[PDB]
């Protein structure tokens, strides 16, 4: 609730109502709590690339008067050995087991980004890495996208849907789209997780074989007919993700371009808004025209990433010992 | 004094008062440290940089600003620059989304985007730097675009004023041999600014290396290096790849007789040696010349902090 | 002592007693001097990789209210030509002779990391690069590990030994350990240098051939029998380093795994603490069990890097013109 010790799943945010309250409070008065994080240091660690999370999170920290240190492992640091009990006589000069505690020594709050490795479903879904940070960093840890979730993103999506909805409980449809490379299911999982927490009419549509883990799908409606799902929707949340079930974990089952959210599908919606977490591959995930259309709130959405981050960062600060 | 961007000498307005603030700040570096409080500067790099990279952060700090340095390609996603393509490859993100997005998290934007030498029009129409101006939603200042480098030139002006022995010195910009094809942004920019002064400006380069007229202006072009150097008070050496006709962005020569050495300096009125840096020793200039006491290369570089602080200040002062 | 103009060797710190005093003063009140470095800018330059020095030094600077700019040459900047009088018609666009002065132009204090290049002993041991910074930067320079020393690290090791010792003058044993790659002798040299400055019972143990330079070894006891050296020790400081003498400068003479600090050797010590500057290759330098044992103060040690840096940075500030 109001005792945030970490930020990885929607549960951590507590009551959505009051969470959204603070969100809009801050949208209105961006530097209202610029004094709260004074002399508090945030350490942002990146195991993967990032534009939005990278930029938005620093800004957020600044809104709170915090200190920010961005660390891109692999670049300026030493490669990390993730497995325990191995003889470190090669590629890796340092072991994750030392790295984590050490990083925790120089900051107050930690943000981590560690994409699913798609080498072993269990390792990814048990969220081994993000958890080792939680266990051994000795600091509050918030996700900048783990192997199976991306709360900071979803929380922002929530904020923008509330921000733009025309009715109390809109029809929000998350749709799969073709992509050339195998992507994590973190965003979809996370979106579903958050949408299920609302009372919106949530629908998930994807090709056969791309079923997401039940624990995330929840009791949301799954429609295999994209056109049917889109019917009368108020929000379209497009995002690609590699397979998850059985022998296809982390694999591309298809690149059926008929799923590319184009003008054809949008037409069937109730003049719905188009959303996407970004990056977005144009004419793969969505048409140039759709993303450029006025119903596309892609940027406003991205912008809200600063808010969700400022709210989470604030809560974390408020709970620092 | 309502600066909305900073890409060409026009943006600075009256040079006199611009130089005034420059020296004001040289004297009292943190005089306006309170001005940029709670204002965030986003520096974006599409190319390498030491001086611009360092000097601009310091400048922002002098104004009490927040600074975020972003090196695309490194921590971010590769950008697709062309519109209407099917992004099914190398690029995960399109510039059309990237720009607006970056603008979302800052108050002022600084961009560095070297000429790509793939198409003269694309470069000279300054497509990229302009798309930032058009879609970032924030004031944009150049950290060197395809055809200009105001921050650098403005600094060169400051140092010439700072060191000149007479009111209107003879400033000679000279080409020099280089192993790789370099943009003409620095030369173009220097010429642009020198033409704005009332100094005796002269441009000297090998045949074929003529810069665009709009930049050359009505400056004197001398193809005989030794003749140009005669009695000069300032030597501004810099290499640049060809520009005209079928040689856009190409190396026409590496004639080492142009390497600014002791031979040419001797003919000048004990002139100062200047260069924006990086500089390849014994290519652009002799070890001895750059190391000589007439070489104000560092003082020059140092002034990059001032030009940046002045520009950054003006931009802040005009923020809504 | 209160006239710090640089920080590269133990001499620069002055009286160890008062140095340790400030150290613990700051451990207790971390932001006590947060106002001292206001409007002062620190420039950290890296010619090599780093996690601890990279992170700990920024935090330190922040504790002093300073401004921090981290520069990783090679990455965002232009490759530097280190030799003078060459015709720069190749790989290098910029020369070190211009780079150094230029970097000094935009900051108040400079921190440099430049590992030994192992291309020429004299060049390394005369500390040419670190010195050129001192000579031409025009600013106070502190080492983030040069070719032959690493004061920031050693000073921290001192702090932690003082912090954990059970007696006034403990037996501290620095031990060599097998490694797959040729490492600088900067850490060993530096540790010896500092331990020789104390009145602890200092012992150095390494295989034949790995003798460190006399000027660093000082009059410390050198034991070629690891097990003998470990006997009754109170602190074990393990660290690998490539050869130094004669025709083997910067070369791996052996990878004898019998030196891997394991449970076998620890047993012979007076239940000694295990220390290491990190990065550490597990099961090469030290056993998983040893480093994970409770006698392992590896992290507390790393943590102290923030203190040593804050103290040094403070002293430097206090002496700024
Ligand atoms: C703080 C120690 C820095 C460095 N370490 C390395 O270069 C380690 C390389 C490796 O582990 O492969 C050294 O031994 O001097
Ligand atoms: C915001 C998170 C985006 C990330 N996507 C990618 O890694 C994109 C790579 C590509 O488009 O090639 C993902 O699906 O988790
Ligand atoms: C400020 C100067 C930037 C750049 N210089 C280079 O890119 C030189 C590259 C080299 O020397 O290899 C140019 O000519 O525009």
């Amino acid at each position: 609730g109001s005792h945030m010790k970490k930020f990885t799943c929607v549960q951590d945010i507590g009551d959505l109502k009051s969470a959204l309250a603070e969100s809009f409070e801050i949208k209105k008065d961006r530097f209202k709590y610029v004094e709260l994080g004074r002399n508090k240091t945030l350490l942002m660690i990146f195991f993967n690339s990032s534009l939005r999370t990278r930029l938005s999170t620093q800004k957020a920290a600044l809104n709170l008067g915090m200190n920010v240190i961005v660390l891109d492992i692999n670049q300026g640091a030493w490669k990390l050995e993730t497995e325990r009990g191995v003889i470190m006589d090669g590629d890796k000069p340092e072991h994750l087991l030392e790295a984590i505690p050490v990083m925790g020594c120089y900051c107050d709050i930690i943000g981590v980004r560690s994409f699913a490795r798609f080498e072993n479903r269990e390792y990814d879904y048990n969220e081994v890495i993000i958890n080792q940070f939680i266990q051994h960093s000795g600091r509050p840890v918030f996700s900048m996208e783990a192997a199976t979730r991306h709360p900071l993103q979803s929380f922002a999506d929530l904020i923008t849907i509330e921000e733009y909805k025309k009715t109390a409980r809109p029809k929000v449809v998350m749709t799969w789209a073709p992509h050339p490379r195998p992507l994590p299911q973190a965003v979809p999982n996370s979106f579903a997780e958050w949408m299920n927490a609302t009372d919106y009419e949530f629908v998930i549509t994807h090709p056969e074989g791309y079923e997401l883990d039940p624990k995330f799908v929840g009791n949301a409606r799954v429609e295999y007919d994209q056109m049917k799902a889109f019917e009368g929707a108020d929000f379209i949340y497009a995002k690609n993700w590699a397979a998850y079930l059985g022998d296809n974990y982390g694999q591309i089952l298809s690149t059926d371009r008929n799923w590319t959210v184009g003008d054809r599908q949008m037409a069937v919606t109730n003049n719905a808004y188009f959303m996407h977490c970004l990056p977005v591959r144009r004419n793969m995930i969505v048409t140039d025209d759709v993303i450029e259309s006025p119903q596309s709130i892609v940027i406003p959405e991205a912008a809200n990433r600063e808010i969700s981050a400022t709210v989470v960062l604030k809560r974390l600060l408020e709970n620092l010992p």
